[PDB]
């Protein structure tokens, strides 16, 4: 697809994605995703997508350490976000759900690293709407 998280890649151009990894690694202080993401024109992929492959070949160390605010996210998967997105709106219309989230879990998370996955999910579209009364009418904020 044209300018969106497109993979067109091989073994040879993935060796190529840590090609201009392990070049522009060695300068420090530097945007190393940029470096990358701007040289290797080759395939059109977001900014997510160098990351990506990196971090996912093992040879980098997380997402948090290319651009981004530190997210040391519990590994989200399609049963996990079930049980968050099932939870929050079988107890949104209660006075505190994530207090539910919580409780009624199966996997022990930290309050920011739910509300930042609902607005991921488009549960919701800030962090007031969670944190409201027993309210029964279309929760759009």
């Amino acid at each position: 697809d044209p300018s969106r998280r497109a993979p067109t890649w091989s073994p040879e151009e993935e060796a190529h994605l840590r090609e201009l990894y392990l070049a522009n690694k060695d300068v420090e202080g530097q945007d190393v995703v940029e470096a990358i993401l701007a040289h290797l024109n080759t395939v059109p992929r977001t900014r997510k997508q160098i990351i990506h492959h990196l971090v996912q070949m093992g040879l980098a160390d997380s997402v948090k350490d290319f651009q981004r605010k530190g997210t040391h996210i519990v590994l989200w998967t399609g049963d996990q976000e079930l049980e968050l997105q099932r939870l929050f709106e079988e107890f949104r219309d209660s006075d505190d759900v994530l207090g539910h989230i919580m409780k009624n879990i199966t996997a022990k998370r930290s309050r920011a690293r739910i509300v930042d996955k609902l607005l991921a999910l488009g549960l919701v579209a800030e962090r007031r709407e969670l944190y409201k009364k027993r309210q029964k009418k279309l929760a759009s904020s």
